[PDB]
């Protein structure tokens, strides 16, 4: 009986294992654009991710993470509220049964078809596994999908889903560039926050962009595709695997735009 997405395993169970699902800056939250605050000290993020190296992708039972080689300086993320240069390690998504939901970060209570974060650890700390341990240790960019057009530079990863479809599974995915996944324009909000699944640590620095990108309805219709379960255990579909909105408690959103 771990923690999942069910009635009997989900969000609102969390606590009970993890403590730390009640505390002061859990992710994610409502972001209110009324509320937020314009910040002109915020630097443009840099976003260098010219010479990324995928390795593999894999269904971890929750979601699917395409990793990266982490070892160098090769994509990296600067600027912004961070101090300091933080290394991709990770990209995964949250999605829905439907098109209304799949968000975790919401924007004035609005729910998008899907999120997709992008995780970076600070090379102070010089692992991931140090870097959790940090109140600055992680930042990741979220981005909001909503469904009209198709986006090019996703289909790569809709092709192999097909092969990693159940628990477990995973599969060589080398050569993708996580430049096609990025929006137009760089603006964001910005939070200090937690990881949105267990462990829930409290170790984040979020960079949510307004600009979301778009998919198609046959795209996010393959992320539907998947299974919670290992092969072939009875078949539960990978779907509304995002936790709602937490309490913002005593913590300021800023913008760096108006
Ligand atoms: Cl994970
Ligand atoms: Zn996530």
């Amino acid at each position: 009986h771990h923690w999942g997405y069910g009635k009997h395993n989900g969000p609102e169970h969390w606590h009970k294992d993890f403590p730390i699902a009640k505390g002061e800056r859990q992710s994610p939250v409502d972001i209110d654009t009324h509320t937020a605050k314009y910040d002109p000290s915020l630097k443009p993020l840099s976003v260098s991710y010219d010479q990324a190296t995928s390795l593999r992708i894999l269904n971890n039972g929750h979601a699917f993470n395409v990793e990266f080689d982490d070892s160098q300086d090769k994509a990296v993320l600067k600027g912004g509220p961070l101090d300091g240069t933080y290394r991709l390690i990770q990209f995964h998504f949250h999605w829905g049964s439907l098109d209304g939901q799949g968000s975790e970060h919401t924007v004035d209570k609005k729910k998008y078809a899907a999120e997709l974060h992008l995780v970076h650890w600070n090379t102070k700390y010089g692992d991931f596994g140090k870097a959790v341990q940090q109140p600055d240790g992680l930042a990741v960019l979220g981005i909001f999908l909503k469904v009209g057009s198709a986006k090019p530079g996703l289909q790569k990863v809709v092709d192999v889903l097909d092969s990693i479809k159940t628990k477990g599974k995973s599969a060589d995915f080398t050569n993708f560039d996580p430049r096609g996944l990025l929006p137009e324009s760089l603006d964001y909000w910005t939070y200090p926050g937690s990881l949105t699944t267990p462990p829930l640590l409290e170790c984040v620095t979020w960079i949510v962009l307004k600009e979301p990108i778009s998919v198609s309805s046959e795209q996010v219709l393959k992320f539907r595709k998947l299974n919670f379960n290992g092969e072939g255990e009875p078949e539960e579909l990978m779907v509304d695997n995002w936790r709602p909105a937490q309490p913002l408690k005593n913590r300021q959103i800023k913008a760096s735009f108006k």
